[PDB]
C-alpha cells in the first residue's frame, strides 16, 4: 500500500504578496468605463464541469 | 491499505497578504462606471457542476 | 508500494511577489475604456472540463 | 515501488517579483481603448479539457 | 524501482523579476487603440487538450 | 532501477531579468494602434494538444 | 540501472537580462500601427502538438 | 548502465544580455507599418510537431 | 556503461551580447512598411517537425 | 564504454558581441520598405524536418 | 510655521503638523529562532541504548532557546 | 515656514509639514535564526548506543538560539 | 521656506514640507542564520556508537546562533 | 526657496519641498549566513565510531552563527 | 531658489526641490555568506572513525559566519 | 536660480531643482564569500580514520566567513 | 542659472536642475570571493588517513572569506 | 547661464542643466577573486596519508580570500 | 552660456548643458583573479603520501587572493 | 558662447553644449590574472611523496593574486 509520511501538496495555491504605497498621490476620472488600481489575489482549482468564474471586479457589462 | 502520517494537502488557498499604505492620498470621480482600489483575497474550489461564481465586486450591469 | 517521505509538489502556485511605490503621482483621465494600474496575482489549476475564468478585472463588455 | 525523499516538483510556478517606483510622474488620456501600466503574475496548470482563461485584464470588447 | 533522493524539478516557471523606475515622466494619449506599459510576468503548463490562454492584457477586440 | 540523487531539471524557465530607468521622458500619441513599452517575461511548457496561448499584450484585433 | 548524481539540465530557458536607461527621451506617434520598444524575455518548450504560441506583443490583426 | 555524476547540458537557451542607453534622443513618426527598437530575447525548444510561434512583436497583419 | 563526469554540452545557445549608445539621435518617419533598429537574440533548437517560427518582429504583412 | 571527463561541446552558438555608438545621427524616410539598422544575434540547431525560421525582422511581404 | 489652506472647494482637507517621529510597524511578518520542523522517519527495527555514570546526555529532538543574562548557559554540562 | 494652498477647486488637499523622521517598516518580512528544516530519513534496521562517564555528550536533531550578555555559552560543557 | 499652491483646477493637490528624513523599510524580504534545511538520507542498516570520557561531543543535525557579549562562546568545550 | 505653482488646470499638482534625506530600501531581498541546504546520500551499510577522551569533538550536519563581541570564539576548544 | 510653474494646462505637475540625498536601495537582490549548499553521495559501505585525546576536531559539512570584535576566532583549537 | 515653466499645454510637467546627490543601487545582483556548492561523489567502499593527540584538525565539506576586528583568525589553531 | 521653457506645445517638459551627482548603479550583477563549485568524482575503494600531534591540520572542500583588520589571519596555524 | 526653449510644438522637451557630474554603473558584469570551479576525477583505488608534528598543513580543494590590513597573513604557518 | 532652441516643429527637443564630466561604465564584462577552472583527472592507482614536522605545507587544487596594506603576505611561511 | 537653432522643421533637435569631458567605457571587455584554466590528465600509477623538515613548501595546482603594499610577499617563506 501507499505511505505518505510527511509529505506536502500545493495546487491552485497563491501565497506571499507584499505591497507598500508611501506619499503616493493619485487623481482619476471616469464616465463609464473600467478603473482597477488595488491589490487583488485569486486562486482556483476546479476538478471538472463548466462556467465557473472565481472572481470578477471592476467591470461594466452593457450586453444586447 | 493507505497510511498517511503527518501528511499535509492544500487545494485552492490563499495565504499571506500583507498591505500597507501611509500619507496616500486619492481623489476619484466617477459616473456610470466601476472603479475598484481595494484589497481582494479570493479561493475557489469546485468538483463538479457549473455556474459558480466565488466573488464579484464593483460592477456595473444593465442587459437589455 | 509507493512511499513519499517529505516530499513536495507545487502546481499552479504564484509565491513572493512584493511592490513598493514612494512618492510617486498619477493622473487618470479615462472615458468609457479601461485602465489598469495595480498588482494582480493569479493562480489556476483545472483537471478538466472547460469555460474556467480565475479573475476578469478592469473590462468593459458591449457585446450585441 | 518508487520512492521520493526530499523531492521537490515545481510546474507552472511564478516565484520573486519585485518591482519599485519611486518619484515617477504618470499622466494618461483613455478614450475607448485600453491601457495597462501594472504588476501581474499569473500562473495557469491545464491537465486536460479547453477554454480556460487565467487572467484577463484591462480590456474592451464589443463583438457583434 | 525508481529512487528520488533530494531531485528537483522545474516546468515553465518565471523566477526573479525585479525592477526600479526613479524619476520618471511618461505622457500618454490614447483614442481606441492598446498602450502597455507594466511588469508581466506569465507562466503556463498544459498537459493536452486546447484554447487555453494563461494571460490577455491591454486590448481591443472588436470583431464583426 | 533508475537513481536521481541532487538531480536538477529546467524547461521553459525564465529567470533573472533586472531593469532600471533614471530620469527616462516618453511622450506617446496613439491612434487605433498599439504601443508597448515594459517588462514582459513569458514561459510555457505544452506537452500536447494545441491552441494554448501563453500571454498576449498591447493588441487590437478587428476581424470580418 | 541509470544514476543521475547532481545533473543539470536547461531546455528552453532564458538568463540573466540586464538593461538600463538613463536621461534617455523618446517621442511616438502612431496611427494605426504598431511600436513596440520595451524588454521581452520569452522562453517555450513543446514536447508535441502545433498551434501554440507563447507571447504576441504590440500587434495590430485586421484579417478579412 | 549510464552514470551521469556532475554533467551539464544547454538546448535553446539565452543568457547573459546587457544594455545600457545613456542621453539618447529619439523621435519616431509611424504611420500603418511597424517599428521595433527595444531588447528582445527568445528561447525555443520543440521536440516535435509543428506551427509553435514562440513570439510575435510589432507586427501589422492584414491579410484578405 | 557510459560516464559523464563534469561534462558541458551547449546546442542552439546565445551568450554574452553587450551594447550601449550615448548621447545618440536618431529620427524616423515610416509609412507602411517596417523600420527595426533594436537588440534582437534569438535561441532555437528542433528536434524534429516543421513551421517553427522562434521570433518575428517588425513585420508588415498584407498576402491576398 | 565511453567516458567524458571535463569535456564541452559547441553546436550552433554565439557569443560575445560588443557594440557601442558614440555621438551618432541618423535620419531614416521610408516608404513602403524596410530599414534594418539594430544589432540582430540569432543562433539555430536543427536535427531534422524541415519549415523552421528562427528570426525575421523588418521584413514586408506582399504575396499575391 | 507650517499652515495649510484649503477654500472654495466642494470637498476639503487642510492638514497641518509641526514635528513628527514615526514608529516601528510589524505587519505580516514572521520570526524563528530554535525551531525544529518537518523530521519524517521511517523505520523497521530501531534499538536505542544510552549508559550514563555521572554526566550528562542530551537526545531526542530538541528545541532551546535560552538568554541568560549573567552566568554560563549550556545545553549539557558536567563539572565534577 | 511651509505654506500649502489650494483655492476654487471641487476637490482639494492642503497639507503643510515641518520637520519629520520616518521609522522602521517590516511588511511580509521572514527571519530564521538558529532553525532546522526538512529532515527525511528511511531506514531497515538502525542501532544507537551512547555511553557516557563524567562528560557531556548531545545527539540527535538540535536546533538552539543562545544569547549570553555575560558568561561563557558552549551547548557542551565539560569541566574537570 | 517651501511654498506650494494650486488654483483654478477641478481637482487639486498642494502640499509643502520643510526638512525631511525617512526610514528603513522592508518588504517581502528573508534572512537565514545558522539555518539546516533539506537533508535526505536512505539507509538499510545503520550503527552508531559514542564513547566519551571527561569530555564534550556534540552530534547530529545542529543548528546554532550564538551571540556572547563578553566571555567565550564555543559548541564543545572542554577545559581540563 | 523652493516654489511651485499650477494654475488653470482641469488636474493639477503641485508639490515643494526644502531639504531631504532618502532612508534604506529592501523589496524582496535575501540573506544566508551560515547555512547549510541541500545533502543527500544513499548508502547501504554506514559504521560510525566517535570515541573521545578529555577533549572536544564536533560532528554531522551543522551551522553556526557566532557573534562574540568580547572573548574567543570557537566551534570547538580544548585547553588543558 | 529653485521655480517650477505650469500654466493653462488640461493637466498639469508643477514640482520644486532645493537640496536632495537619496538613499540605498536593494530590490532583489541575493547575498550568501558561510554558506554550503548541494552535496550528493552514493555509496555502499561507508566507515567513519575518530578518537580524539586533549585536543580539538571538527568535521562533517559545516558553515560556519564568525565576526569577533575583539579577541581569536577559531574553528578548531586547542591550547596546551 | 534653477527655473523651469510650461505653458498653453494640454498635458505639461514642469520640474525644478537645485543641488542634488543620488545614492546606492542594487537590482537583481548575487554576491558569494565563503560558499562551497555543487559537490557530486559516487564510490563503493569508503574508509576515513582520523586520530588526534592535543592538536586541532578540520576536515569535510567546510565554508567559512570569519572577520575579526582585532586579534587572530584562524581555521585551526594549535598553540603549545 | 540654468532655465527651461517649452510653449504653445500639446505635450511638453520643462525641466531645470543645477548642480547634480550621480550616484553607483548595479544591475544584474555577480561577485565571487572564495567560493568553490563544481567537484565532482567517482572512486571504487578510498581510504583516508590522518595523524596529527600537536599540529594544525586542514583539509577536504573548503572555502574561506577572512578579512582581519589587526592582527595575524592564517587557515592554519601552529606555533610552539 | 544654460538656456534652453521648445516653442511652437505639438510635441516639446526643453531641458537645461548646469554642473553634472555622472557616476559609476554595472551592468551585467561578473567578477571572481579566489575561486576554483570544475574539478573532475575519476579511479579506482585512491590512497591519501597525511602525519604532522607540530607544523601546519593545508590540503584539498581550497579557496581563499584573505584581505588583512594589519599584520601578516599566511594559508599556513609554523612558528616555533 | 550654451543656448539651444527649436521652433515651429511638430517634433522638437532643445538641450543645453554647461560644464559636464561622465563617469565609469561597465556592460557585460568580466573580470577573474586567482582563479583555478578546468582540471580533469583520470587515474587507476593514486598513492599520496606527506610528513611534515615543523614546518609549512600546502597541496592540492589551491586559489588565493590575498591583499595585505602592512605586514608580510605568504602561502606558506615557516619560521624558526 | 555655444549655440544652436533649428526652425521650420517637422522634426527638429537642437543640443548645445560647452565644457564636457568623457569617461572611461567598458563593453564586453576580459581581464585574467593569476589564472590557471585547462589542465588535464591521464595516468594509470601515480605516487607522490613530500617530506618536509622546518621549511616551506607548496605544491599542485595554484593561482595567486598577491598585492601587498609595504611588507614582503611570497608564495613560500623559510627564514630561520
Amino acid at each position: 500500500g501507499v505511505l505518505y509520511v510527511g509529505s506536502k501538496t500545493k495546487e491552485g495555491v497563491v501565497h506571499g504578496v507584499a505591497t507598500v504605497a508611501e506619499k503616493t498621490k493619485e487623481q482619476v476620472t471616469n464616465v463609464g468605463g473600467a478603473v482597477v488600481t488595488g491589490v487583488t489575489a485569486v486562486a482556483q482549482k476546479t476538478v471538472e464541469g463548466a462556467g465557473s468564474i472565481a472572481a470578477a471586479t471592476g467591470f461594466v457589462k452593457k450586453d444586447q
